[PDB]
């Protein structure tokens, strides 16, 4: 199967899922690599070949730091890149229906990994099942990610900042002028992506220069007024210079250090990234998006405010445990090999870990709203997880979601409470972050795969749900006698759960804790 | 001139006020002298006398301890009791129009302090201008204070708890009864007071045996919402027993107690008061209201919430710098005598005389909202007395209006911002607690006064809104193109500014502050 594009002819593969077939091309080029002078630099447009490119295999997924915590384990290296690493990874994946489809809804997937990692080629991100089952075509790209991808000197174009978000916008672009061809109709187009991914897809909303090249956003986990979502102006020149400090280039011309940083082999690079703040925390993001006045035009909290957004529908949701995955990766007592019960004096010292520069009064005052208790053994440990969670996650995406609507689009909000049977973390965790994307990508619907019955289940619906949104703007399941979704507005801030058993219509969400991260925490 | 009333005649004396005449019945009885074995009890019914009984000169003021901080200091010395000290004080005073009204409206004054001070003998408190003036009737009474009026051992009828209060509710009694044959309209009866007088207000709102005794009320300064105003039962116990231990009088018989105490001489009990408390502030109030499931049956806070108190207007206001005054009562650095511009390390030992017994956290938080500075050197001595303010008398009335006009009434809230140009105490004390009081009581309509004309003008006005609210429900002044007073709504929470230039609709009086004493303080 060879697909003519407007750079050249690639050739895909042929897939048999579920008694049918997809088509997948696997590592298409969308930029000049961004390699030598290119490092640092926005992504540049590919030039033209001859030759069927073959898009047969995941190409290389960019540099970056591993998860090394837990060597061996499946919990954690799930995440890690199962592709060569190299600066020269600037590709995509499309997955289409066959019989090939004649104007097909584009699925476009943004991964998580805290900006400072991550690859599309992940097996929980694989899009054939989704492709089979929707007949949606669904698109995924590795962008730069860590300092390669976010490094800023500001106004300087040889290291202008939020490259791996222009690496991005680059791709949906090559949609845009290319899947046509492959069947795919740009003008349904809906962004989909989780935690760092999620934040992505939000600033895509925000960035002018992607309004016309989406049509809608689903947000998982994630959006940009999330505490470790953009890199302030301060903070960035402070990590760019610390960063040459540690590789010996140290200048005063910046654009010398520029030059000079573009010298040391992207392994010296990947090794100095961790120390360029004095204290890191386990969701540290120590290159991350910045207000570059180029992608990214205002300080984002500013342009959410004031309505300064494309105008569509969101859906936006969160899952239970967010907070307990980062717990093991540095929380005094922690172990996901035991049931981590912990002292008031353990979780004293993990607000440290968690907020190591908050005044004594900050993190009293977090100690004052959790720990009003409602004793039980495991009060503390299950406090700990539930202020990583509201405070990075949950609060921010339920205001990005009252903020968003206040403007008058539809919007839908959903809370996962399913534990995958699979789940090698242990039960103290709970619904992990990361581990609902699982069930949008539709692989509790492979039977061999040893997933339960209400999972299949679970996750059929969601897949519908998820198409019904991107398709039609509306992620209802019509068929089978379910809960409609509710639009989620501000005064009443309906929202749906997400489980095995029973769907729910619930309100407000998390509303005393939010008020606390929302209202009161922004001040200390 | 000699009035016949259900116990007796009583005479009263001509009294010359602008070019008019006033009758002045000064010091009728309300009940038999709660001596002997009433101390301690509610207040007994008069038996009726023959002969006159001369109303001529103002009666004994209730047993009380004096404030004895600025000998010879008018600014203090104003407000002590300017008539002997008798536990035979239970004494209303009335001031009628001359000639004799058909059917006036009656304006009955609660006098304030704190619970533990007062009397209706004050300069500031003489009802003879507002019945010249306004053609109302003025009703005062003298009440129980301290220990003696609202030591509690509850359910006990030798000292239930509260007896000032029932004090105040037999002198109501008294003019259903007998103020038609002054020419009065039972059936117009206005209650206003300041501080703890406002704060009885407020709980009269709320007594099931006083509904039928009034029609409508003005809250000056206080509500029984405010931190000082309602004693737990809890505290009030282990002071009827401190007291106890200190008179001697600790027995096991609670009734043996009491019989006890009854042997003390009143000044023995007055003298150990104060000691009650093992750390009291500047608004300690060791001996008031109680619920002592008489006059008060469930916390008002949980009346005031559910909508149990009498349906009708109300009027409410509070000063400007309500909480200054109290400062130079043991804050460190503080003096009337000069500026008492003070320290970051002078403010937090401030907080500590002012919250004895509040968490280290409490504290910081108080300090967090009130010093995020807007540097100049009167910050602290101006954020402290706000703390007092705000903390104390102001977020509680606004607290009070909100949830009382939840159900249904009309409420006007007013904010006095008027200094006397006759003032004692300094400038930086403001607006002070208590000096609205001369201007309701049109003591600045005097010529010979020393007054401005502004302030003249001023209480012309307030005198005509208040006794427009009490005869009408409604405090507008209608004839000299003045700006309308808008009911106060929980949702636009309008009140009215009361000064010499202008008067002004504003909103939302003090909402950042509130918020913090409202919803977050009541935690700590
Ligand atoms: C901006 O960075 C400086 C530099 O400090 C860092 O130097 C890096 C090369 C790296 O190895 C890092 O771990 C190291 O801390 C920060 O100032 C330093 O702060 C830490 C603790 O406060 C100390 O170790 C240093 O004594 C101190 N040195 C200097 C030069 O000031 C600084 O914290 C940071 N500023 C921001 C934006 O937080
Ligand atoms: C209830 O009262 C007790 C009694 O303490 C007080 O005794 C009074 C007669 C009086 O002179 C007063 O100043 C004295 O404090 C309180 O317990 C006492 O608390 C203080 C300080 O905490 C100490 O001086 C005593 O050691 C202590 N003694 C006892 C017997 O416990 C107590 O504080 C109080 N409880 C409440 C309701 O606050
Ligand atoms: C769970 O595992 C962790 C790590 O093995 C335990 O934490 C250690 O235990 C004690 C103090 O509690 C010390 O030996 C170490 O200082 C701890 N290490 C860390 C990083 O916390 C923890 O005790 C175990 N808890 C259980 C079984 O409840
Ligand atoms: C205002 O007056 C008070 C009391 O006279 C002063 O406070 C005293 O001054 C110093 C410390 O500041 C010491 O002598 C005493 O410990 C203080 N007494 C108290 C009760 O605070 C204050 O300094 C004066 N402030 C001025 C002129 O600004
Ligand atoms: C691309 O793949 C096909 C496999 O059938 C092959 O015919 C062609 O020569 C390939 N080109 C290469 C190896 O780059
Ligand atoms: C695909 O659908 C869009 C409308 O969403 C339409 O404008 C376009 O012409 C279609 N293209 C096809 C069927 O080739
Ligand atoms: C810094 O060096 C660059 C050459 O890479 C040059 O273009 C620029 O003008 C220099 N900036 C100054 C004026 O210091
Ligand atoms: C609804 O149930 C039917 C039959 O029970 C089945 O074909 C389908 O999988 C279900 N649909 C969705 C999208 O949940
Ligand atoms: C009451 O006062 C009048 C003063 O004119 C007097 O006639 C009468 O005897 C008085 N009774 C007393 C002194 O108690
Ligand atoms: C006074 O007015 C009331 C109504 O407010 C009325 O019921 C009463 O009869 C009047 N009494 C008079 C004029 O004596
Ligand atoms: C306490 O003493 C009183 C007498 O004053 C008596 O009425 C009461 O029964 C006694 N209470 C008891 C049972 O201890
Ligand atoms: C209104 O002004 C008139 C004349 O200027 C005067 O008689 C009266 O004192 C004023 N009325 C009030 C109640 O303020
Ligand atoms: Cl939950
Ligand atoms: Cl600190
Ligand atoms: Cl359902
Ligand atoms: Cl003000
Ligand atoms: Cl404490
Ligand atoms: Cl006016």
């Amino acid at each position: 199967i060879i697909i003519a594009t407007k750079n050249g002819k690639v050739r895909g593969m042929q897939l048999t899922v579920f008694g049918g077939t997809v088509t997948a091309f696997l590592g298409i080029p969308y930029a000049q690599p961004p390699l030598g002078r290119l490092r640092f630099k926005k992504p540049q447009s590919l030039t033209k070949w001859s030759d069927i490119w073959n898009a047969t295999k995941y190409a290389n997924s960019c540099c970056q730091n591993i998860d090394q915590s837990f060597p061996g384990f499946h919990g954690s290296e799930m995440w890690n890149p199962n592709t060569d690493l190299s600066e020269d990874c600037l590709y995509l994946n499309v997955w289409i229906p066959a019989p090939k489809p004649k104007n097909a809804t584009v699925l476009i997937w943004i991964y998580g990994g805290g900006f400072q990692t991550g690859t599309s080629s992940l097996h929980v991100y694989d899009g054939k099942f989704l492709a089979r089952v929707e007949r949606v075509i669904v698109v995924s790209m590795n962008y730069r990610v860590g300092a390669l991808g976010f490094l800023a000197l500001p106004g300087n174009p040889e290291a202008p900042g939020n490259m791996g978000l222009f690496d991005q916008q680059l791709a949906l672009q090559w949609v845009q002028k290319n899947i046509a061809a492959f069947g795919g109709n740009p003008k349904s187009v809906t962004l989909f992506g989780e935690s760092a991914g999620a934040a992505s897809v939000s600033l895509h909303l925000l960035s002018p220069g992607s309004h016309s090249l989406f049509t809608r956003a689903i947000l998982q986990s994630g959006s940009f007024n999330a505490p470790w979502a953009v890199t302030s102006l301060y903070e960035a020149r402070n990590r760019t210079l610390n960063l040459a400090k540690l590789t010996g280039c140290s200048r005063e011309n910046e654009t010398e250090i520029i030059k000079c940083l573009r010298n040391k082999d992207p392994q010296e690079i990947l090794l100095n990234e961790a120390f360029v703040v004095p204290y890191g925390t386990p969701l540290s993001v120590n290159f991350g998006p910045t207000v570059d006045g180029d992608f990214l035009t205002d300080m984002p909290d500013i342009l959410l405010e004031l309505g300064q957004f494309k105008k569509t529908q969101i859906l936006v949701g969160v899952n239970k445990d967010e907070g307990t995955a980062f717990l093991v990766y540095g929380a005094p007592g922690f172990s996901k090999d035991n049931n981590s019960i912990i002292t008031r004096k353990e979780f004293q010292e993990g607000l440290k870990i968690f907020f190591p520069g908050v005044s004594e009064f900050g993190k009293e005052s977090i100690l004052f709203h959790y720990t009003d208790w409602v004793q039980r053994p495991e009060n503390y440990r299950e406090a700990l997880g539930d202020v990583v969670g509201d405070y990075n996650f949950i609060c921010p995406a339920l205001e990005f979601t009252k903020k968003f609507s206040e403007w008058g689009n539809n919007a839908f909000f959903y809370y996962f409470e399913h534990r995958s049977s699979k789940l090698p973390w242990p039960e103290w965790m709970g619904v992990m972050h990361g581990y609902e994307i699982e069930f949008v990508f539709g692989l509790p619907l492979e039977r061999r795969d040893q997933y339960t019955k209400a999972e299949e289940i679970l996750s059929r619906s969601i897949v519908k749900r998820w198409a019904n949104f991107a398709k039609y703007g509306n992620p209802q399941e019509t068929q089978n006698q379910s809960t409609s979704w509710p639009v989620f507005k501000s005064t009443e801030q309906k929202y749906l759960t997400l489980n095995t058993e029973s769907t729910r219509i619930m309100t407000k969400l998390r509303a005393q804790q939010c008020r606390f991260w929302t209202s009161f925490f922004p001040k200390v």
